[PDB]
């Protein structure tokens, strides 16, 4: 059930930011290679306008998905879920951005903190720990961040649009590419943020 989804452990009850990277630090990009995460599993390239289905938070370029939808199989290509029509997807400015910042329209290092405005909660103001995104606007937010906010809210934090007339969590979905992306990109976060759960259970043993 949807307390159950999103009931909050008790090491997300107490969790703190990760903060950002701001010392300089530069981020390979190699050549001729891209992250799988920003590229289209239609035509494998870049994504380029990026669209977003809302149920399942799958990325396609705009051209590409909705010329799929017009063979008339009315579903996700990458998990199969239907999909009733392009209004079932959201565009993803985010992406958008991310990409023309990593992959410009050639250089091999980019400066972490060019990125991380697309990287970072503005709820706790660290970056993205099990991303979770809004489906209707397509906001993202850390899952401990955002459950707590709509306990008082039934808001967008950042557009303030309804999220859902009455149960906010219904229309809220974890974001498996964004969170795998943020990882990918952040060095050293992963392996921090599973230091401090590590280090918090084995303070709290049951
Ligand atoms: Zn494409
Ligand atoms: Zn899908
Ligand atoms: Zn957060
Ligand atoms: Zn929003």
């Amino acid at each position: 059930p949807l307390s159950k989804t999103w009931e909050l452990s008790l090491y997300e009850l107490q969790r703190t930011p990760q903060e950002a990277i701001t010392d300089g630090l530069e981020i390979v990009v190699s050549p001729r290679s891209l992250h799988s995460e920003l590229m289209c599993p239609i035509c494998l390239d870049m994504l380029k306008n990026t669209m977003t289905t809302k149920e399942c938070l799958h990325r396609f370029c705009a051209d590409c998905i909705i010329t799929a939808l017009r063979s008339g199989n009315k579903e996700c290509p990458t998990c199969r879920k239907k999909l009733v029509s392009k209004r079932s997807l959201r565009p993803d400015p985010n992406f958008d951005a991310l990409i023309s910042k990593i992959y410009p329209s050639r250089t091999t290092r980019i400066k972490i903190t060019e990125l991380n405005p697309h990287l970072m909660c503005v709820l706790c103001g660290g970056y993205f720990i099990d991303a979770t995104t809004i489906i209707e606007c397509l906001h993202s937010f850390c899952k401990t961040c955002i459950v707590r906010y709509l306990e008082t809210s039934k808001y967008c934090p950042i557009c303030d649009v309804q999220v859902h007339k009455t149960r906010p969590l219904l229309n809220i979905r974890s974001d498996k590419t964004l969170q795998d992306i943020v990882y990918k990109l952040v060095p050293g976060l992963f392996k921090n943020e599973m230091k401090r759960r590590r280090d918090f259970y084995a303070a709290h043993p049951s």
